[PDB]
């Protein structure tokens, strides 16, 4: 017998004051379209120019927000002439061979001088070619290493603009429920005298007069409130000798000695009769349970970043460049000939 | 005494026509799961292959959407022989030294020819090595400079798909409120005869019959509407000699000469009595104010992009490459020897 | 005459059991603020350090979530001496010219040896310079080609965190409607005895007692339910000789032989009278239609990726590097002089 037969002090309205309410309801959201350049980048021209390659995403966000003795002296004469004549013929061999040698040395040394001037003109081409191609690699790699950090910050400002767009769509879907509230609250109270307490102005309703506002309706409700209420002990029902008895359109207001079915909203007692009450059987309480569970979504739970990264990274290190190490490739006769050019006159 | 005692013409229902309403309510959203490749990239294979490195984000979005004288002639003979014998010994010195010199020149010139063929084989290695390593740097840098612009456009299409997912979750959270409206509107009108005007069909309610639809309920409401209404002047209350008097379940319909408490929803006058009215004291109006402020969120306001960028940029420019400038490193005797090889026979 | 005059079996309440309901309503959401590092990257330090360059986007998401014979022998003596004296003067020319030649060969060969040691010291500089500058280009390009795949996965985890933030704002905008439901459901039932069936506990309302819970209100409703109901055939209205007749606060309960206006919620018949019914004219049914179309947004439809890419791509291929092709730049007299240095003694 838990609570259905407990008696507790309940306030029941004892007189009235006449009153009026001004109640303001908004009935209509202006389309807060966003320029996506000025939001994300603003004045800063390098990121602005990057925004064009993010495509027409800005428009896409605005679709959302815009909606919503003579013999031996003579034989010595034969002898010395035969020694001389044979010597000079050996001088001509000695000298002709030296000319044929020194003329092959002067050939090959000038062919070497030609080869080195060929090498210098070709290597001037290589250090000139590498000057231009490697200056361009340097100048363009400096541009590309300036440009992946600005995209990083644009992409984190994209999320700030997507939080802007979400909170601006969220509010517009509350506004469209407040326009449904303005529809039911217009209908039931401008087209319809209510018997509900505090709907259509504080207290109890007499009459109303709507007036417009720029995006709203305002109601003048004429109503009466309780100027003066008393706590009567009560029960919702009473179980006499195993039968439960309970009101019809009232409560059991409790007098010191008797039960009366007062109207819930006023102290005006009337006697228990089979026309003021209903009746039951066996004196039992039915117990009901209601639990208004408002949706808890499937939130997007993820692996640790190491697992979702390692699924698809290559730690490729290019080798230390080694190339060819070219450091590993490593007068007396003219004095005499000048001396004997003089000292041969001592044998003239 | 603002509005509670003003009298204005109010329409009060004068006859009825019987009527029926067909009212359609949707009570149930099909799970619009999205393939994230086909949405963002479509057929285009280079961006498709990039999508795999964005991780399983697609699934994460689908968790959401799937939820929700003889002596001097002889001394001259001694003399000339002594001059000749001494001269030839000086010829052998002159010639042996020239051979030892010209044999050191032919040694060193062929050691130079060896060194230059060593240099050409090592430099053929360097321009062949740099050919391959620098072609790869060129060929791969062209690939990497093709691949940061396609990620830009994928990342702006991600926001278009996140606006898709947000508007598809927003609608599903309206659908779940329309399924709560279908619960109260089923209960109060299929299980319960309403005393409300225009709830359960135009006019006043008699009876109803629900019928299903594929994702909805449809009600046949049987109701009566006012076929024919008259404007009576009225007041919500009247203050006689400093006491306010007001109805009980009606309005003061105003006849040319008397006040009657008509029922709000019909013209049927009844006389003012203490059983048709309540009464007050001192003739004052209570004024109430209600302002139904619907949530305005903390929207994500940001610095200018220059401040949020400059927090974390280095304008490093690599110097213009300069390297070594190798352009800054800059027969008559054989004719005679051929001539005296002939002209020495003139002294044979 | 479609449905307004059809008669069908309707259940009308025949006794009561007293009952109590416990009804639980949540009235208040704890601020689930998110550390954005631990959500997206977690422990993994390389992506963590990247998060700083995405800016204070994390804060921006937390603004949202924290809200919400002697002569001829002598003439031969003159002759041979004149031949010898003239020959030696031609030897001095032959030898002085050879010295002046061989001294220009020994000059130019050592000037060549100087030029090649100059070349090797300058080229040691070039292969040393290119060693350092090209090792840095290799070492830094390896760093930059490691650093665009981790940003890809951060940017797809950003969308997972933006789905988290959207579903956490969506739920908080349902919570703020459930706090409006707790306001009306507190007011009409703690401050006000309802005449509605199943609002304020199963059945019909007597009385109630609210009790708090940590984020909720719980109502004890005392109510009566129907312990025991009978199907009477009925019509909502009847059209006698071309006039439609219909109840006032009841239904036409159908007895075997007569029509009675029973109260909708109880079987208790009363006779048709002009005080139990309203009356009409011409016997016609008005037909009304109501179609409660719940917002279907402008969803962000996009071109194919090829069109939105091609608006802003350059397929620049750098040419195959060609450079200078240096492979296209391509003892007997000392034996004799050693032989005649010996064989000239045969003419001493
Ligand atoms: C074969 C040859 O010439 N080797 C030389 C060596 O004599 C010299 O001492 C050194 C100094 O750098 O350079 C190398
Ligand atoms: C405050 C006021 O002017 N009330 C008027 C009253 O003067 C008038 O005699 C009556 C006639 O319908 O209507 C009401
Ligand atoms: C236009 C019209 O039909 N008005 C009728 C009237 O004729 C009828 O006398 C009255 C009550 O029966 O109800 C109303
Ligand atoms: C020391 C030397 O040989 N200098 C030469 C110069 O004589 C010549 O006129 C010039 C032409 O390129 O090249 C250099
Ligand atoms: C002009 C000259 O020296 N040409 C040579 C050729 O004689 C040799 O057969 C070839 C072998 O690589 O190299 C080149
Ligand atoms: C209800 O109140 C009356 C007096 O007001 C008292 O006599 C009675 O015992 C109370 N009911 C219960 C169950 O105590
Ligand atoms: C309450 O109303 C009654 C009924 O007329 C009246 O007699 C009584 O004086 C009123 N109370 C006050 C405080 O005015
Ligand atoms: C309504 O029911 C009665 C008997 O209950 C029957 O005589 C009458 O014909 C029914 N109405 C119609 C239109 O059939
Ligand atoms: C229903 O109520 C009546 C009225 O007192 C009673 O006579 C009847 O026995 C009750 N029915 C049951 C099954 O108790």
């Amino acid at each position: 017998n838990s609570v259905a037969y407990s008696n507790n002090s309940i306030a029941i309205p004892t007189n009235f004051t006449i009153s009026v309410t001004t109640e303001i309801l908004p009935v209509s959201m202006t389309k807060t379209s966003v320029d996506c350049t000025m939001y994300i980048c603003g004045d800063s021209t390098e990121c602005s120019n990057l925004l064009l390659q993010y495509g027409s995403f800005c428009t896409q966000l605005n679709r959302a927000l815009t909606g919503i003795t003579q013999n031996v002296l003579y034989e010595n004469q034969k002898l010395i002439a035969n020694q001389f004549n044979s010597a000079i013929g050996k001088i001509q061999d000695s000298l002709s061979s030296t000319a044929s040698a020194l003329g092959k040395l002067q050939d090959v040394v000038n062919q070497n001088a030609q080869a080195l001037n060929t090498l210098v003109k070709q290597l001037s081409s290589n250090f000139g070619a590498i000057s231009s191609v490697l200056n361009d690699i340097l100048s363009r790699l400096d541009k590309v290493e300036a440009e992946v950090q600005i995209d990083r910050l644009i992409t984190g400002r994209l999320q700030s603009l997507q939080t802007y767009v979400t909170q601006q769509l969220i509010r517009a879907a509350e506004i469209r429920a407040s326009a449904n509230l303005a529809a039911t609250k217009m209908s039931e109270c401008v087209l319809g005298q209510s018997k509900r307490v505090d709907f259509c102005g504080k207290g109890y309703h007499l009459m109303s007069f709507p007036q417009s506002a720029p995006h709203g309706v305002v109601f003048l409700h004429v109503t009466y409130v309780p100027a003066q209420e008393k706590n009567f002990t009560t029960a919702p029902a009473i179980c006499h000798d195993g039968k439960a008895h309970f009101p019809r359109e009232g409560v059991f207001v409790s007098n010191g000695t008797h039960w009366f079915v007062t109207q819930r909203n006023f102290y005006e007692p009337q006697i228990i009769t089979t026309d003021n009450t209903f009746v039951s059987g066996n004196c039992d309480v039915v117990i009901g349970i209601v639990n208004n569970t408002v949706y808890d979504p499937l939130q997007p739970e993820l692996d640790s970043f190491k697992e979702e990264l390692d699924k698809y990274f290559k730690n490729h290190t290019s080798p230390d460049v080694d190339l060819g190490d070219i450091s590993g490739i490593n007068q007396k006769e003219i004095d005499r000939l000048n001396e004997v050019a003089k000292n041969l006159n001592e044998s003239l």
